[PDB]
């Protein structure tokens, strides 16, 4: 409290609330509790008769967890979550060039799709951040998993203990394969961004877009980040 927990549904690219116990650590689905307790982690678990398969990060961040979730039986849904606890208010620093790194989730689609999961190594999934929180603004990008260049370009205004804004990929779109001939691309020119500054005095953000739209494509993400030093 507050506490940020947020269920992105793959399928029909909704964001849903997630029910919770003030605890970034345990995610609570369909009644159930989830323990998230080397960089990421990923188990299995049955609860109920229900299996869940749950894939999360991150071994360095103690006030967030993001990740992915596997509903299987019958029917096999595919979401993504994300739960932090957001950092008083009071708390929030007011220094310029505050960098965070970290990684993301991300699904990414126009006819066919994409996706990649969240890493620590050079040439995965990587997020970066730049915050003034001064002009209360944040910048930043996140990089598709062996890609040379950022696949989603981010800005938004800072609110409190939170942040929204866009994120967009590249003008000539983002090319959802790497064999070219003529390659499938999605353009994502306007997707909605929501995050919080989580922990004591910030030390990590984290944020979720779910974004469709005709002819352009459509993203499903979550990604998180941990306060560099200098």
């Amino acid at each position: 409290t507050v506490l940020d927990a947020v269920e992105l549904t793959l399928n029909d690219k909704k964001i849903k609330n997630l029910d919770n116990f003030s605890n970034a650590a345990q995610l609570v689905v369909d009644g159930i509790m989830i323990d998230l307790a080397e960089f990421t982690r990923k188990f299995e678990h049955t609860i109920n008769g229900k299996t869940y398969e749950v894939e999360v990060c991150c071994s360095n961040l103690n006030y967030l967890k993001y990740g992915m979730l596997t509903r299987k039986g019958k029917q096999v849904e595919q979401s993504m979550f994300l739960q932090g606890e957001r950092t008083d208010e009071k708390e929030i620093p007011t220094d310029q060039n505050v960098v965070y790194r970290g990684s993301w989730y991300g699904h990414i689609a126009n006819g066919t799709s994409w996706s990649g999961n969240a890493s620590d190594k050079e040439g995965g999934n990587r997020a970066e951040f730049t915050v003034n929180f001064a002009d209360k603004k944040i910048t930043g990008k996140l990089t598709a998993e062996n890609r040379q260049a950022q696949t989603f370009t981010i800005e938004g205004m800072i609110q409190g203990n939170g942040f929204e804004g866009t994120a967009k990929t590249a003008e000539s779109g983002f090319d959802l394969d790497q064999k070219n001939t003529r390659t499938p691309k999605a353009y994502i020119t306007d997707a909605k961004v929501k995050g919080g500054f989580y922990g004591p005095k910030a030390e990590e953000l984290g944020g979720w877009f779910a974004y469709h739209k005709s002819d352009n494509g459509s993203a499903t993400v979550v990604f998180g980040a941990k306060r560099q030093q200098p």
